[PDB]
């Protein structure tokens, strides 16, 4: 009716302010949204930053996904922090929701929890991840 | 159709929290929004109307806790849309009615100098009066 | 009818996307990244996000556009170029320029490499080297 038409109106108006918004600091990858804040954090508040804002750090399940989030790495200089954490069980990096790790992208000789203390993780404008001390300033990048 | 709507709700939710992130907040059927820079008064208030909304108006508590958020990322006090210039003493929204809600600093507002009109917000959420041509933090509300 | 609830809320978030960083005229929307990059790294930023670069094609546009390139304090890069023929500026489309703001003397193509188009605080075109650093601003 008159609303076959109210919907494609609201529909391509949306698609219209999509991209406005993710134009410079965001990147969608299939369902999923990365945003970056444009400042470093301590892995904690940014944790908490993402998190009060409805989301999570970036958690990039795919090369694809990886590779969109790199790109706002790169647009920065600066590496991010992803949501992956071994403190629970050393070695073992999981999600928020617990999970192993069903896609990693480390650099050689990466993880090596250096000095017995590293169990959170960041992304290089390379795309590849080093596991570092979660008291080290990074990149903040929500995933929403 | 009903159908197409749930997703474009969906979609909307989503769109909403990424702009939100990190110079926005939402409160109620308001949302607050910095510019991220500061501004004396009169140029803040400009960019805020011309952008379709105006500056800061916390009528309630947790508007102005949501407020006082932006504020303590950005570690810069910000103005208010309110102030006292028509009748001193009477501080007054863009519409001219008064003050429906207050969280004055202990010994605010004092118009110091006889010359504070305007209304600025701590990091602690609390109020001051302060002269209109100072340079704070600015944050619109739509 | 759940949708002028929709209607409204979008028209609300339309306004906070805006602020600052952008400017509606008619159906066109200019966002500015904030920083500054050469023609072809601009222009890669601004297609990769869905648009093209900042093509103003009217006065009304020229002033929204303008406006974001004062608040910088940064002239910006067009879309506009000449590097096809010499002297005729075109957009993406190829099609020749249907509206135009040249300052005084300009299309000058000096040191004969000037192909690309700048835009002032004032609002004023001037043709400039591509290599040169110029403020973001891409059109959606
Ligand atoms: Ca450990
Ligand atoms: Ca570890
Ligand atoms: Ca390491
Ligand atoms: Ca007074
Ligand atoms: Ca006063
Ligand atoms: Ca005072
Ligand atoms: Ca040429
Ligand atoms: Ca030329
Ligand atoms: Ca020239």
């Amino acid at each position: 009716e008159a609303l076959q038409g109210q919907v494609q109106h609201l529909q391509a108006a949306f698609s219209q302010y999509k991209k406005v918004e993710l134009f410079p600091n965001g990147q969608s990858v299939g369902e999923k949204i990365f945003k970056t804040a444009g400042f470093v954090k301590p892995f904690t508040e940014a944790q908490l930053l993402c998190t009060q804002a409805g989301g999570q750090l970036a958690s990039p399940r795919s090369a694809a996904e990886n590779a969109a989030l790199q790109q706002l790495v790169v647009a920065k200089n600066e590496a991010a922090f992803l949501s992956m954490t071994d403190s629970k069980t050393e070695g073992k990096f999981t999600y928020p929701t617990g999970e192993s790790l069903v896609y990693s992208n480390w650099a050689p000789g990466e993880p090596n929890d250096a000095g017995g203390s590293e169990d959170c993780v960041e992304i290089f404008t390379n795309g590849k991840w080093n596991d570092v001390a979660c008291g080290e300033k990074r990149l903040v990048v929500c995933e929403f």
